[PDB]
Protein backbone atom coordinates (compact mmCIF):
# COMPACT_ATOMS: atom_id res chain seq x y z
CA UNK A 1 0.00 0.00 0.00
CA UNK A 2 1.21 3.80 -0.19
CA UNK A 3 1.09 3.50 3.62
CA UNK A 4 4.25 1.88 3.44
CA UNK A 5 5.71 5.10 2.08
CA UNK A 6 4.99 6.86 5.17
CA UNK A 7 6.50 4.73 7.75
CA UNK A 8 9.33 7.01 8.93
CA UNK A 9 10.54 10.65 8.35
CA UNK A 10 9.39 11.72 4.79
CA UNK A 11 11.03 15.08 3.53
CA UNK A 12 8.67 17.69 1.93
CA UNK A 13 8.50 20.54 -0.53
CA UNK A 14 5.27 22.53 -1.03
CA UNK A 15 5.61 25.28 -3.98
CA UNK A 16 2.55 27.95 -4.03
CA UNK A 17 1.98 29.99 -6.98
CA UNK A 18 -0.56 33.02 -5.84
CA UNK A 19 -2.55 35.72 -7.76
CA UNK A 20 -4.98 37.31 -4.99
CA UNK A 21 -7.27 40.51 -6.94
CA UNK A 22 -4.17 40.51 -9.75
CA UNK A 23 -1.64 40.65 -6.75
CA UNK A 24 1.00 38.13 -7.85
CA UNK A 25 3.62 35.88 -5.11
CA UNK A 26 5.30 32.52 -4.78
CA UNK A 27 6.03 31.01 -1.53
CA UNK A 28 8.69 27.76 -0.80
CA UNK A 29 7.94 25.29 1.89
CA UNK A 30 10.50 22.68 3.15
CA UNK A 31 10.31 20.25 6.30
CA UNK A 32 9.41 17.18 6.69
CA UNK A 33 6.41 14.78 8.06
CA UNK A 34 6.53 12.03 10.14
CA UNK A 35 2.69 9.91 9.76
CA UNK A 36 4.21 7.50 12.64
CA UNK A 37 3.06 10.90 15.52
CA UNK A 38 0.66 12.87 12.73
CA UNK A 39 3.32 15.16 12.92
CA UNK A 40 4.30 18.17 10.06
CA UNK A 41 7.46 21.10 10.83
CA UNK A 42 7.36 22.72 7.76
CA UNK A 43 8.92 26.34 6.98
CA UNK A 44 7.39 28.46 4.35
CA UNK A 45 9.30 31.59 2.53
CA UNK A 46 7.74 34.29 0.21
CA UNK A 47 10.46 33.80 -2.94
CA UNK A 48 8.28 35.86 -5.39
CA UNK A 49 6.82 39.21 -4.74
CA UNK A 50 4.97 40.49 -1.99
CA UNK A 51 2.66 38.74 0.46
CA UNK A 52 -1.13 40.43 0.15
CA UNK A 53 -2.72 37.92 2.36
CA UNK A 54 -1.58 36.94 6.10
CA UNK A 55 0.09 34.13 6.55
CA UNK A 56 -2.44 32.08 8.58
CA UNK A 57 -5.43 32.05 5.77
CA UNK A 58 -2.50 30.01 3.38
CA UNK A 59 -1.87 27.19 6.24
CA UNK A 60 -5.21 25.21 5.15
CA UNK A 61 -3.64 25.37 1.31
CA UNK A 62 -0.13 24.96 2.19
CA UNK A 63 -0.18 17.43 3.03
CA UNK A 64 -3.48 15.21 4.67
CA UNK A 65 -1.30 11.98 3.64
CA UNK A 66 0.98 12.54 7.06
CA UNK A 67 -1.98 12.44 9.26
CA UNK A 68 -1.82 9.94 11.95
CA UNK A 69 -4.67 7.27 11.07
CA UNK A 70 -5.06 4.61 14.44
CA UNK A 71 -4.64 0.82 13.07
CA UNK A 72 -8.28 0.10 13.59
CA UNK A 73 -8.92 3.09 10.99
CA UNK A 74 -6.12 2.07 8.69
CA UNK A 75 -8.53 0.96 6.10
CA UNK A 76 -9.84 4.53 5.98
CA UNK A 77 -6.70 6.30 4.86
CA UNK A 78 -7.35 7.66 1.52
CA UNK A 79 -4.40 9.94 1.25
CA UNK A 80 -1.74 7.36 1.73
CA UNK A 81 -3.35 4.75 -0.17
CA UNK A 82 -2.99 7.44 -3.45
CA UNK A 83 0.34 7.22 -3.21
CA UNK A 84 3.15 7.28 -4.66
CA UNK A 85 1.04 8.59 -8.41
CA UNK A 86 -1.08 11.10 -5.81
CA UNK A 87 -4.31 12.71 -5.74
CA UNK A 88 -5.24 16.18 -6.91
CA UNK A 89 -6.14 18.66 -3.94
CA UNK A 90 -9.19 21.36 -5.12
CA UNK A 91 -10.74 23.71 -2.47
CA UNK A 92 -12.82 26.98 -3.03
CA UNK A 93 -12.56 28.92 0.28
CA UNK A 94 -14.97 31.55 0.67
CA UNK A 95 -14.14 34.18 3.77
CA UNK A 96 -17.84 35.61 4.87
CA UNK A 97 -18.41 39.08 3.81
CA UNK A 98 -15.31 39.21 1.67
CA UNK A 99 -13.15 37.02 -1.22
CA UNK A 100 -12.72 33.61 -2.26
CA UNK A 101 -9.59 31.34 -2.91
CA UNK A 102 -10.13 28.79 -5.74
CA UNK A 103 -6.75 26.59 -5.01
CA UNK A 104 -6.04 23.63 -7.18
CA UNK A 105 -2.97 20.72 -6.15
CA UNK A 106 -1.32 17.89 -7.03
CA UNK A 107 0.25 16.14 -4.32
CA UNK A 108 2.66 13.26 -5.10
CA UNK A 109 6.16 11.45 -4.90
CA UNK A 110 8.88 13.20 -6.57
CA UNK A 111 11.41 10.83 -5.95
CA UNK A 112 11.65 10.11 -2.29
CA UNK A 113 10.09 13.69 -1.77
CA UNK A 114 6.65 14.28 -1.07
CA UNK A 115 5.69 17.47 -3.20
CA UNK A 116 2.95 19.67 -2.81
CA UNK A 117 2.87 21.79 -6.39
CA UNK A 118 -0.32 24.15 -5.63
CA UNK A 119 -1.61 26.90 -7.76
CA UNK A 120 -3.98 29.39 -5.89
CA UNK A 121 -6.57 32.30 -7.53
CA UNK A 122 -8.24 34.57 -4.88
CA UNK A 123 -10.56 37.60 -6.13
CA UNK A 124 -13.26 39.58 -5.05
CA UNK A 125 -11.54 40.74 -1.72
CA UNK A 126 -12.05 44.30 -0.24
CA UNK A 127 -9.04 46.85 0.16
CA UNK A 128 -10.13 47.72 3.40
CA UNK A 129 -11.13 43.87 5.05
CA UNK A 130 -9.48 41.36 7.11
CA UNK A 131 -7.60 39.77 4.08
CA UNK A 132 -5.73 42.95 2.15
CA UNK A 133 -6.11 44.71 5.57
CA UNK A 134 -3.56 42.38 6.94
CA UNK A 135 -6.18 42.24 10.30
CA UNK A 136 -6.00 38.81 11.09
CA UNK A 137 -3.88 37.21 14.44
CA UNK A 138 -0.75 35.41 13.41
CA UNK A 139 -2.30 31.96 15.32
CA UNK A 140 -4.43 29.06 14.57
CA UNK A 141 -7.55 27.19 16.60
CA UNK A 142 -8.08 23.46 16.14
CA UNK A 143 -10.03 22.26 13.59
CA UNK A 144 -11.99 19.41 13.05
CA UNK A 145 -12.03 18.05 9.25
CA UNK A 146 -14.83 15.88 8.47
CA UNK A 147 -14.36 13.83 5.49
CA UNK A 148 -17.10 11.44 3.36
CA UNK A 149 -16.71 9.15 0.56
CA UNK A 150 -17.83 10.41 -2.82
CA UNK A 151 -18.10 6.65 -4.80
CA UNK A 152 -19.37 8.36 -7.49
CA UNK A 153 -16.20 10.49 -8.72
CA UNK A 154 -13.49 8.49 -7.18
CA UNK A 155 -12.65 10.52 -4.24
CA UNK A 156 -13.16 11.97 -1.38
CA UNK A 157 -14.96 15.36 -0.20
CA UNK A 158 -14.06 17.17 2.72
CA UNK A 159 -16.24 20.24 4.08
CA UNK A 160 -14.99 22.78 7.46
CA UNK A 161 -14.72 26.32 8.47
CA UNK A 162 -12.05 27.89 9.64
CA UNK A 163 -12.43 30.59 12.62
CA UNK A 164 -9.25 33.26 11.96
CA UNK A 165 -9.34 35.64 15.16
CA UNK A 166 -9.17 39.50 14.37
CA UNK A 167 -7.40 41.78 16.59
CA UNK A 168 -10.52 44.06 17.03
CA UNK A 169 -12.47 41.12 18.56
CA UNK A 170 -14.03 39.70 15.98
CA UNK A 171 -14.08 36.19 13.54
CA UNK A 172 -13.35 35.86 9.81
CA UNK A 173 -15.01 32.81 9.14
CA UNK A 174 -13.25 30.94 6.00
CA UNK A 175 -15.73 28.23 4.52
CA UNK A 176 -13.77 24.83 2.74
CA UNK A 177 -15.32 23.15 -0.28
CA UNK A 178 -12.91 20.27 -0.38
CA UNK A 179 -12.31 17.36 -3.03
CA UNK A 180 -9.53 14.85 -3.74
CA UNK A 181 -9.18 12.71 -6.31
CA UNK A 182 -6.64 10.01 -7.21
CA UNK A 183 -3.92 10.72 -9.89
CA UNK A 184 -3.40 7.18 -10.88
CA UNK A 185 -5.58 4.37 -12.13
CA UNK A 186 -5.01 1.60 -9.60
CA UNK A 187 -6.69 0.98 -6.71
CA UNK A 188 -7.61 3.83 -3.69
CA UNK A 189 -9.44 2.74 -0.08
CA UNK A 190 -12.95 4.95 -0.07
CA UNK A 191 -13.61 5.51 3.51
CA UNK A 192 -16.54 5.69 5.75
CA UNK A 193 -17.42 9.30 7.48
CA UNK A 194 -14.85 10.38 9.61
CA UNK A 195 -12.47 13.17 10.65
CA UNK A 196 -9.19 14.50 11.41
CA UNK A 197 -8.07 17.03 14.32
CA UNK A 198 -5.34 19.39 13.21
CA UNK A 199 -3.46 21.16 15.94
CA UNK A 200 -1.34 23.81 14.24
CA UNK A 201 1.08 26.30 15.62
CA UNK A 202 2.71 29.14 13.89
CA UNK A 203 5.77 30.61 14.77
CA UNK A 204 8.69 32.88 13.40
CA UNK A 205 12.57 32.14 12.61
CA UNK A 206 14.56 34.81 14.70
CA UNK A 207 17.44 34.55 11.88
CA UNK A 208 15.11 34.82 8.92
CA UNK A 209 15.01 38.25 7.33
CA UNK A 210 12.59 37.50 4.41
CA UNK A 211 8.48 37.59 5.04
CA UNK A 212 8.31 33.57 6.33
CA UNK A 213 5.52 31.57 8.73
CA UNK A 214 7.06 28.52 10.84
CA UNK A 215 4.54 25.95 11.09
CA UNK A 216 4.17 22.93 13.38
CA UNK A 217 0.98 20.59 13.21
CA UNK A 218 -0.23 17.46 14.62
CA UNK A 219 -3.26 15.63 13.05
CA UNK A 220 -5.09 12.32 13.89
CA UNK A 221 -7.84 10.73 12.60
CA UNK A 222 -11.08 9.72 14.54
CA UNK A 223 -14.77 8.76 14.74
CA UNK A 224 -14.74 5.02 13.50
Amino acid sequence: KGEELFTGVVPILVELDGDVNGHKFSVSGEGEGDATYGKLTLKFILTTGKLPVPWPTLVTTLVQCFSRYPDHMKQHDFFKSAMPEGYVQERTIFFKDDGNYKTRAEVKFEGDTLVNRIELKGIDFKEDGNILGHKLEYNYNCHNVYIMADKQKNGIKVNFKIRHNIEDGSVQLADHYQQNTPIGDGPVLLPDNHYLSTQSALSKDPNEKRDHMVLLEFVTAAGI
